[PDB]
DNA sequence: GGGAATGGCAGTATTCATCCACAATG
DNA sequence: CCATTGTGGATGAATACTGCCATTCC
């Protein structure tokens, strides 16, 4: 119904989007499909409808029982996508996929995808995108087709990008701290953003960008990702809450953030060190995030 | 006529979000 | 002792990404 700010959109797409190139055999026996996909939980369908209304393109289809996808594949409508990301460009390593997506779009625009020479170029493009070439494409186009591509290294452009990106990757936690001495718990606010190590430079930059926090790496067990993490309450209350109050979040995570700010006000006013304050904080923790 | 383009999903794989422990710190 | 803060553990599902048959269009 409502349209999303374009820089929030790009932030959310850096978080949740996918740029795809699919090349399939007919058994001109290769057709090629170029596609932008956002797949979210059903609860955030309105995000997709809001992107769909901001672009005036794309279809929305259910994606199994619990998810839903916005899909742009119609060739003419991809110009809308490309226009958007030229004015408001991605900054994660996904930017490399979008560039390859754009390069493939030129091949198809010049009607070259249908010719043998075009297919071979599109195969080279697809090898560098996302998870690379399928086994069938590898059987049909043998050899070691290069997967290498330039590393993206861009800085956060503004807080509206951050807001869109955090709407996708962020976590606003109310955490109860247990101790050895007794059964009484304390409360801690946690802000986190997770991301694959491939964007280690962007993640590191959040420390200076937001003026607080840490990066932690987790390697459980042969997977690797990074955690931007903030727990110190003054940093939460003075540095994190203002940013996202000025730069509004989208989706259901907006509600979790608002419940988060409620707890933070209770902590700000020392109401959390009272049995009634803590009781209410517990109630909130139960009905947000995974409890919502 | 027919096959390319597009719709409409369901399926696969993993990168996230999320709740959590407990040591450290003052 | 209490309260806060640091440093991740662990888990599984909401993501990212892919696959395929049906319908539309040229
Ligand atoms: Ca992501
Ligand atoms: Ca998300
Ligand atoms: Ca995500």
């Amino acid at each position: 119904a409502s349209s999303i700010n374009p820089w929030i959109l790009t932030g959310f797409a850096d978080a949740e989007g996918s740029f795809g190139l699919y090349i399939i055999n007919r058994n001109i026996r290769y057709t090629t499909r170029l596609k932008f996909t956002i797949t979210l939980h059903n609860k955030d369908k309105s995000i997709l409808e809001n992107i769909q209304s901001t672009w005036k393109v794309g279809i929305i289809a259910n994606n199994g029982d619990n998810a839903v996808s916005l899909i742009v594949t119609r060739f003419e409508d991809l110009k809308v996508i490309i226009d958007h990301f030229e004015k408001y460009p991605l900054i994660t390593q996904k930017l490399g996929d979008y560039k390859l997506f754009k390069q493939a779009f030129s091949v198809m625009e010049n009607k070259e995808h249908l010719k043998e020479n075009g297919i071979k170029e599109l195969v080279r493009i697809k090898a560098k995108m996302n998870w690379g070439l399928t086994d069938e494409l590898k059987k049909a186009f043998p050899g070691n087709i290069s997967r290498e591509r330039p590393l993206i290294n861009k800085n956060i452009p503004n807080f509206k990008w951050l807001a869109g990106f955090t709407s996708g990757e962020g976590h606003f936690g109310v955490e109860l701290i247990k101790n050895s001495r007794n059964s009484r718990v304390h409360v801690r606010l946690r802000f986190e953003i997770a991301q694959h190590v491939r964007d280690k430079n962007l993640m590191n930059s959040l420390i200076t960008y937001l003026g607080c926090g840490y990066i932690y790496e987790q390697n459980y067990s042969e997977r690797s990702w990074l955690r931007f993490s903030v727990s110190k309450f003054s940093d939460i209350n003075d540095k994190i809450i203002p940013v996202f109050q000025e730069n509004t979040l989208i989706g259901v995570k907006l509600e979790d953030f608002e419940d988060w700010c409620k707890v933070a006000k209770l902590i700000e006013e020392k109401k959390h060190l009272t049995e009634s304050g803590l009781d209410e904080i517990k109630k909130i923790k139960l009905n947000m995030n995974k409890g919502r």
